[PDB]
């Protein structure tokens, strides 16, 4: 077929941009820090469990929250030897502490008995509790969103939520039970990808990747949304051979494309490309947290890579930032090796409109450390603060399943300066093994 530049009304991750990221990502303003291991210890509260991808119960706008003189958190958490055992436990601390050991673990959020009591068709096939957000409601409640996926229906990722009825005490914090347990979204097909269309390619064999996870809860003018990791559906320009001919996914200029589109496909990977069709997405909710509108995705990684992960977004010092973590490993951009790993940033004047990379590449943070390294760190998450130009970068250290007395723990959070549309790792800011703040 011939050339077309169509941007579908939304922004995208041009490849051009993604092509400076091999030169620019060598500047240290943009580089996660070498951490010290003689420091890193594991989690008391957890108990030999591995613990990665985590979120903090936060407020309306971004900031961590005070649910009763208490800092709270939400991690994936598994039996190290089980690559299919995922579950959302709930660690939590006091609100004046920093120390890793300040983190009592409150137990698996959910009862095995739960998926059923729920009354959610899609929910009784759930076989793994993946990641999301956790707001904290104006009427003092705990509202959780997370990934409802199942390895039985081909890895269908679904949009799930629940309130976390729970009681607090001057010293501890237990979990009575949960309610308002329902699944919101499973993909709509024209705009995002539902597990049916991933099966039409054969499913996994096909080679293509299906993701619908990490709903970030936020709100602007009292409208409260969910922004996630996804894949372009079938109208918001979609994965295909066709795919590679739209100049919207190259950017820079025509004639640029003509080289790249050419290279390319003359690739060793025309394909890993045609199928890479990912996105950070949007949808609206009702105060009962039911889907209200499916909205246009906020961005697409069209051709670069089919799996943007751990999506974020929030207003800070007046403008809207938005993010994501992703594995260079799984992208098609020369000079971005399989050791590469990232968090990316886009900004806009308005939550829903139009996100131009930060740093001019939307590169904000790169990380390479060999996988065996004890200081590997994945999922870096940009936590907003009351004010200041810094936000706190969280992550989980050390890989799930590698060492045998070393376990998916919290790697030291740290700092990051952001102002305007430029960021910069703040030099020498390593805070505590999990600090969610600074105050
Ligand atoms: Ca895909």
């Amino acid at each position: 077929q011939k050339p077309y530049k169509e941007t579908y009304g939304i922004s995208h991750i041009t490849r051009h941009d993604m092509l400076q990221i091999p030169e620019q990502q060598k500047n240290e303003k943009y580089q996660v820090p070498e951490f010290d291991s003689s420091t890193i210890k594991n989690i008391s509260s957890a108990k030999g469990l591995d613990v990665w991808d985590s979120w903090p119960l936060q407020n309306a706008d971004g900031t961590v929250a005070n649910y009763h003189g208490y800092h709270i958190v939400f991690a994936l958490a598994g039996d190290p030897k089980n690559a299919d055992d995922t579950s959302i436990y709930m660690f939590y601390q006091k609100v004046g502490e920093t120390s890793i050991d300040s983190w009592k673990n409150a137990g698996r959020v959910f009862k095995d008995s739960d998926k059923f009591d729920a009354n959610d068709s899609i929910l009784k096939d759930q076989t793994q509790e993946w990641a999301g957000s956790a707001t904290f409601t104006s009427d003092g409640k705990i509202r959780l969103f997370y990934t409802d996926f199942s390895g039985k229906h081909y890895g269908k990722q679904t949009l799930t939520t629940a309130q976390v009825n729970v009681s607090a005490s001057d010293s501890s914090l237990n979990i009575n039970g949960v309610e308002d347990y329902k699944s919101i979204f499973d993909g709509d097909g024209k705009t995002y990808q539902n597990v049916q269309q991933f099966i039409d390619e054969g499913n996994y064999s096909s080679g293509d990747n299906h993701t619908l996870r990490d709903p970030h809860y936020v709100e602007d003018k009292g409208h409260k949304y969910l922004v996630f990791e996804a894949n372009t559906g079938t109208e918001d320009g979609y994965q295909g051979e066709e795919s590679l001919f739209n100049k919207a996914y190259y950017g820079k200029s025509t004639s640029f494309f003509r080289q790249e589109s050419q290279k390319l496909l003359q690739s060793d990977k025309k394909r890993t490309a045609e199928l890479a069709n990912g996105a950070l997405g949007m949808i609206e909710l009702n105060d009962d947290y039911t889907l209200k509108k499916v909205m246009k995705p906020l961005i697409a990684s069209n051709t670069v890579t089919d799996e943007i992960e751990r999506a974020n977004v929030f207003k800070m010092n007046g403008k809207w930032y938005l993010f994501t973590d992703s594995r260079g490993s799984k992208m098609t951009i020369d000079g971005i090796t399989s050791n590469d790993i990232y968090m990316l940033g886009y900004v806009s004047n308005s939550l829903t409109g139009p996100y131009k990379p930060l740093n001019k590449t939307g590169l904000v943070l790169k990380m390479d450390l060999d996988p065996n390294d004890v200081t590997f760190t994945y999922s870096h998450f940009a936590v907003p603060q009351a004010k200041g130009n810094n936000v706190v970068i969280t992550s989980y250290m050390t890989n799930r399943g590698f060492y045998a007395d070393k376990q998916s723990t919290f790697a030291p959070s740290f700092l990051l300066n952001i102002k305007g549309k430029k960021t910069s790792v703040v030099k020498d800011s390593i805070l505590e093994q999990g600090q969610l703040t600074v105050n």
